């Protein structure tokens, strides 16, 4: 049981993923957890964070390669996330494609319908060969809030949780990719969402 | 020993690997080589090459992210490099870390003291933990020459500025010891040098 946690910088991700493992764990299901980017365990993570932060040249200045970066990072994890599937029930991922999708296309201000969407799906799903995940879970929020929850919680903010109207456009992308089932199927929940119930119904 | 034969599109890099190699062989000693990019053997490279062909959005625009996939791929041969200097006398690398110095100091309009060449060594060497070549030979060739036998290799503009900075690469020793040599260096004497 592969479950991708998803939503904007300040969302509140972190802490849904806590309530939702002991939920889980609460009803006899074995949990584990995992977060993207790897920071420490990926270099291709450690720079793209560090580009964010202005760092390497242009580097963060082209999406498509910020994108690749994530997916690369992503790839390196491929047998950690069979590993996990395999030693739990319920694997629990904070962030996952749909983000790069999200992103990506909210940077080049293009929607689900748009090259990067759809460019980051080939890449990672068909070449890199990443698990579908079961559950994609879209955590919406609001924008003042996610984007005051940033700030407040700020280690510095990078080019991405600065940038008000990309969180936006990523809210927005985020909402097509869960009505069409990108990738898989979406539940879309707020922050007031009960954990209990929630895991009842993942699982 | 660990050598780096490096050199712009067209300089005989192949050649020149393939007879240093008899060459170091016939000197009774054992030769290894490999080379980069580690095209059909790295998502990193071919994801690289394929930008360079025009695919991936703006991947290719940005000189640091194909710096970088260049890197990530030598990464991914860490281990390879490891065990080859740990089973033979020599081995010589087709292209290694200098070459994206250049190329990356290269587009960008700098010179081999500028800052991409140093980003570069901080990268490779030190995070990815890429071996230092003990000799990195410079097959030098002018523009005219190169020019006379992807959007790097048809930029000429590119290839005369790669091959200037990496004169100078060589001349301030970047990253440690070169040899400049021509396509007609003699394989013997040339191992003797590097012996
Ligand atoms: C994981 C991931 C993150 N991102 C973006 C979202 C965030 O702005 C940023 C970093 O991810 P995030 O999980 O927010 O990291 P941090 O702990 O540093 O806040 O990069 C992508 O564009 N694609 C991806 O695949
Ligand atoms: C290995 C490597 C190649 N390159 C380049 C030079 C070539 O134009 C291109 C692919 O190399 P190649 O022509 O030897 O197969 O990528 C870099 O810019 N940096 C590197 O580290
Ligand atoms: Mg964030």
């Amino acid at each position: 049981m592969l479950i991708a946690i998803e939503g904007v910088d300040g969302a509140g991700k972190r802490t849904l993923v806590e309530k939702l493992s002991g939920a889980f764990r609460a009803a006899g299901r074995s949990v584990a957890t995992l977060a993207f980017p790897r920071y420490g365990q990926s270099v291709a993570a450690d720079i793209a964070a560090e580009a964010l932060h202005g760092e390497h040249g242009d580097l963060a200045s082209s999406v498509y390669a910020m994108a690749t970066l994530f997916a690369l990072d992503r790839a390196g994890a491929v047998h950690t996330i069979q590993g996990l599937c395999r030693g739990y029930d319920v694997v629990i991922l904070d962030r996952y494609v749909a983000s790069n999708a999200a992103y990506s296309a909210a940077r080049l201000h293009e929607n689900a319908a748009g090259k990067a969407a759809a460019w980051v799906q080939r890449i990672e799903f068909a070449r890199l060969g990443l698990p579908k995940p079961d559950w994609q879970v879209l955590l919406a929020v609001s924008a003042e809030l996610a984007g005051e929850r940033s700030r407040g919680r700020a280690r510095a903010r990078d080019n991405y949780e600065r940038d008000a109207e990309l969180q936006q456009r990523t809210g927005a992308v985020y909402a097509e990719l869960a009505a069409q089932g990108w990738g898989g199927r979406w539940l879309v929940v707020g922050a007031d969402v009960d954990p209990g119930r929630l895991a009842a119904t993942l699982a």
